[PDB]
């Protein structure tokens, strides 16, 4: 059912993905991965006989195992018309880029294309950009299902998952799709629990890092530690003053998710429950820190409990409850987590970390999608400003001529407006 | 003036105090403290010439300083008319026997007598103990006025204050009593303000440790640390499942304040602002985590919004966040504070550590007070509970025959009525 699969993005992802595909099975394994450097030790690696590579860690060891690339492309333009399925494991943020860059009007063979961590329109997005009558299925998967890194780039394909997800949510833009199906099994091999939903949207709104990675690493605290060059860089899930977690986060958490959640509705999707989501989905803790009722309440539980249930939360995540004690009955520090910083690329070019530049574009589009149903998300607004305003000092500090055009300023609307008319059409 | 002072008990808090009263100066110092060990140790150091030594630690390194000790008795039989000032240095729990066991028929040129870590009532009992026709007045200090420890107990002269109170109350059983003004100087001298209040039981209904070690340390976390031998301690104030801090904790350290402050006004005190008291006069925290206007608007706020601020400000005193950052950007574990446990004495009984057996008869006999005033204080009473609940278990399974009768169950209704008759007086 899944045919010739096209992974575009050969990446960690990609590579966890294959062999995902591999287990469950498929025809051919080609990969599109566009020019640059790790392309090239890719096809070098390809050469001298490498295969993709994926090694679970500790817990995970039975993950592991090698695939054969069929095919490896850095051009669009050179596929054939041999792939049944397409998997976009590069940044959401190129998905727009990745799929007006194919030449669609001679790959009328792709029936699927699934859009491993989806933002809230990106199933939309990625349709506008598809030519009349394409018969591709896009698919959406609410986030990637693990957590898997390139261990070394010298070795280019061989990729390490250092853990998987409780759950992921998948929904298409055909209507009781089959296609989630399938791919419910391939996924669940890894396994993680897919669970079907009956839009895209819906997958897109239970993207975990929108709520999180906005209200916490887009305020002032995050980025001073993001844009500074000298002293510790602080934690990433440690309250104020070891990380960003204050009483304001997590306001500006439950608002934002105020938001979302009607931005959601507004598109025909049902809203979850954060506090549920994160507890059961993510992370949980001991019922005498967050007693079940109130998980389960929650939606309904007025803003000041909603915001004491959060700061609970979070601070209950400071150690790993579950974790074992040590001797001095001391758990796991779990929110010890280090801020990645700015770094000079190989262009001496000052570059963000994908914490925060992935989530302030993602939140970006969402804004500037909700103002055609509008909504003016004035909390979102505030966490879009504050980014805006830290790395615009860090440029006039710097010099525009250090920096990395990707820090410059953006406009979400055209794309915004691409997925509107989808959306209504 | 204070003329020659004896210092009753001589511990941890006695030599702090001494410090402050040979500063003050102009009266000779001597010592009572009943027969044992340490008394033992004192007498051999005293003999070969040691005098008392306090060390500040860190911060409080200013404070340091010895003090000399004119006489030392272990034995009251030694005691004669020599006194003008008595300050009782002993457990809070223990001041009702130490007041009927002083030889009060050689004590008539006593004037002051100051309690230093009084609790609601202590003032009234003290005074209901004392011979007829005494006039010495009875003083209250809220709070001992820093933190203080023997170092070892082979040089039990030897004390390190680690923490010191930016501010404490008193109170005098004399109206406009002008004893206290002279204490205000000697605790003055090391950084403490002493704050007079009008009544005795204004001063202490401010005793810090009545509302912090009530709600965390008679339930049931603390108190299967407590009485664990083979587990580690535990920290006393981490949150769980490091620590006993819990939402549940917290919601009983609120319903206790509003109980405790029923009490207090029906004896005519005006009751205190928690959440002020605890950041401005014990330890702060930084606007970020609670805003100037939250502490002083708390006594308003309503209950759910209190619970999050109580629970907030303990989070953010997990650490130190005014302590200097380490190499990786960690600050000072303030709240690893290991629990004591339960021990064997030298006759082989298990004893309780004063952390919770001082804090239970403490609470003891404030809820027989209350009763007084047709105050049922439920919450108190809980904790009451919890704590006899846990400590019966343990006589249960270490057997009556291996326990000290301090465990056993006590009857504080005739203190009770001995404060009642003398507050109606
Ligand atoms: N645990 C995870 O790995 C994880 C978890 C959650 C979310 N994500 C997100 O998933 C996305 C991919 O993650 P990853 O870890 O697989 O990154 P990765 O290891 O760096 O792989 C991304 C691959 O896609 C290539 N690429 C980027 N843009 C492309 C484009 N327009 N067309 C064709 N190829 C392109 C990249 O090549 P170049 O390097 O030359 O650009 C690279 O080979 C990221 O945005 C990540 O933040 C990953
Ligand atoms: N930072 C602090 O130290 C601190 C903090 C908060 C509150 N407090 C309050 O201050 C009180 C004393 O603290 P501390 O640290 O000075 O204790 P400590 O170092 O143990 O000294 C207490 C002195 O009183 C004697 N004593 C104990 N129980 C007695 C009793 N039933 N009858 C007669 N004498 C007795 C002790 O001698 P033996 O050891 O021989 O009995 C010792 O000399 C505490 O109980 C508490 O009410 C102190
Ligand atoms: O967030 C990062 O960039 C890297 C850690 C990463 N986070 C998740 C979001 C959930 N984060 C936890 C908090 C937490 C995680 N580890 C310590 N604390 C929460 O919000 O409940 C993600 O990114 O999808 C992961 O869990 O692997
Ligand atoms: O045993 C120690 O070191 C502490 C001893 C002592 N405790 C006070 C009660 C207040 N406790 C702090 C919280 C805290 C103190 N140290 C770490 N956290 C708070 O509730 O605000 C007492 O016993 O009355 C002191 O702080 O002086």
């Amino acid at each position: 059912s899944l045919g010739n699969v096209l992974l575009v993005g050969l990446g960690a992802v990609a590579i966890q993905v294959a062999l995902d595909l591999r287990r469950h099975g498929a025809g051919r394994l080609g990969a599109l991965n566009h020019p640059g450097r790790r392309s090239q030790r890719i096809a070098e690696a390809l050469a001298r006989g490498a295969c993709l590579q994926l090694e679970g860690q500790g817990q995970h060891r039975w993950l592991s195992g090698n695939a054969a690339l069929d095919v490896f492309h850095q051009d669009p333009a050179e596929l054939r018309d041999d792939w049944q399925t397409l998997v976009l494991c590069v940044p959401a943020d190129s998905y727009l880029d990745v799929v007006r860059g194919l030449p669609w009007e001679r790959l009328g063979g792709v029936r699927t294309l699934l859009l491993v961590s989806a933002f809230i329109g990106a199933n939309l997005l990625v349709r506008s950009a598809l030519p009349a009558g394409c018969q591709a299925t896009v698919l959406s998967l609410s986030s990637y299902y693990a957590a898997t890194k390139v261990i070394d780039e010298t070795q280019p394909l061989r990729a390490l998952t250092k853990a998987v997800k409780r759950r992921v949510y998948l929904g298409s833009s055909r209507p009781d799709c089959p296609a989630r199906e399938t791919w419910r099994r391939v996924l669940a091999g890894s396994g993680v629990e897919v669970v079907p939903l009956a839009t895209p949207e819906a997958a897109e709104g239970r993207n975990v890092t929108t709520y999180v990675h906005s209200p916490f690493f887009l305020g002032e605290f995050a980025l001073a530690r993001i844009l500074s060059e000298q002293g510790p860089p602080g934690f990433m899930y440690k309250l104020y003053p070891e990380g960003p977690i204050t009483p304001g986060a997590i306001g500006a958490m439950r608002r934002l998710w105020c938001e979302l959640s009607e931005l959601l509705r507004r598109m025909g999707a049902e809203p979850l429950n954060l506090l549920r989501f994160l507890n059961d989905d993510n992370y949980p803790v001991h019922e005498t820190m967050l007693p079940r009722a109130s998980i389960d309440g929650f939606a309904e539980a007025g803003a000041e409990r909603q915001e004491y249930l959060l700061f609970v939360r979070y601070a209950a995540l400071l150690v790993d409850p579950f974790s074992p004690a040590d001797e001095q009955g001391r758990h796991f520090d779990f929110s010890a987590v280090p801020f990645r910083r700015v770094s000079r690329d190989e262009d001496g070019l000052w570059r963000l970390p994908r914490v925060p530049l992935e989530d302030y574009r993602k939140l970006a589009l969402i804004v500037a999608l909700a103002a055609h149903f509008d909504l003016a998300m004035p909390q979102a607004r505030s966490l879009l400003a504050s980014y805006e305003n830290a790395v615009s000092r860090f440029i006039d500090c710097q010099g525009a001529s250090q920096c990395h055009p990707s820090l410059y300023p953006i406009d979400s609307r055209p794309a915004a407006d691409a997925i509107y008319r989808q959306w209504c059409s």
